[PDB]
């Protein structure tokens, strides 16, 4: 049940996920998955990053759901569950700003 | 600025109208984002409600003067974006409403 997943944060707002991730305590790659407020039916992967110019910043990647079942962020690979997606990007960035290292506290 | 509660960065105009049009949000709820259309400028999107159009969002461009400051009108200029959000929280001065809540 994804409601009980560590990394899943439900209907928190875009602003609240940024408030949770932009924090000195979080590694580059701290992340969370939530519902998109702007696109019903889509999810969103928010990831903390750090670039020298802007400091700590958050990038948000939409996650679309295939009507047939899976989930995707790019045309390179698709996944049968959000857990599977979270695991692939924990191993390879594959276009994301950073590999998912840490689940947002 | 990336750390100001009200600064939403690079969202589009559709996104801000999707985050702001919430019927459970007070009039004057707002966010500052970047202008897509005008490079270098900002935009202050603000929810409003009038009898006829109902809930709607007004978008106000914020221009940065080359010396440094910011303006929405010729009456006042601000040496920083937070002084602009602080002034219009206390005075509408032509905006549809004083700024009340930051977009949730």
């Amino acid at each position: 049940s994804i409601q009980a997943e560590e990394w899943y944060f439900g209907k928190i707002t875009r602003r609240e996920s940024e408030r949770l991730l932009l924090n000195a305590e979080n590694p580059r790659g701290t992340f969370l998955v939530r519902e998109s407020e702007t696109t019903k039916g889509a999810y969103c992967l928010s990831v903390s990053d750090f670039d020298n110019a802007k400091g700590l910043n958050v990038k948000h990647y939409k996650i679309r759901k295939l009507d047939s079942g899976g989930f995707y962020i790019t045309s390179r690979t698709q996944f049968n569950s959000l857990q599977q997606l979270v695991a692939y990007y924990s191993k390879h960035a594959d276009g994301l700003c950073h590999r998912l290292t840490t689940v947002c506290p």
